[PDB]
């Protein structure tokens, strides 16, 4: 949601899943029953373009089967030279879904979300929020 926002302007490209079910679009529509699913091995991917230069405050994220995830952030005019952010590693809640507040600086054009491992074969994200303001 906020910064990520399709809406917003923002647009979620280079996902290692494509399914027609569960299309990557789906993790920044604002709506938390949809989702991105994966569909074969690890690790797993997408990035996030804001198609303008953020400086982000919070991250969010609502999830499921997701154990260990990378967050890395470019600042490039392309999705390239990206850099470590944030590494974590999710807890497996039965019967109910991932949210993950994550409170950390960082200036930004791309975002890179991996989900290096999952709790099961397949892992989903249902939202990726940033908290934040645009910088012209
Ligand atoms: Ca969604
Ligand atoms: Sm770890």
């Amino acid at each position: 949601i906020d910064l990520c926002l399709s809406s917003e302007g923002s647009e979620v490209i280079l996902a290692t899943s494509s399914d027609e079910k569960h299309p990557p679009e789906n993790i920044i529509d604002g709506n938390p029953e949809t989702f991105w699913t994966t569909t074969g091995m690890f690790p797993q991917e997408f990035i996030i373009c804001f198609h303008k230069h953020v400086r982000i405050e919070r991250l969010v994220i609502q999830s499921y089967f997701v154990q260990t995830l990378k967050i890395e952030k470019s600042t490039s005019k392309e999705p390239v030279d990206f850099e470590q952010w944030i590494e974590k590693d999710l807890v497996h809640t039965e019967g109910q879904l991932q949210n993950e507040e994550i409170v950390a600086h960082g200036s930004a054009t791309y975002l890179r979300f991996i989900i290096v491992s999952a709790f099961d074969h397949f892992a989903s994200v249902h939202s990726v929020s940033a908290e934040g303001t645009v910088v012209s």
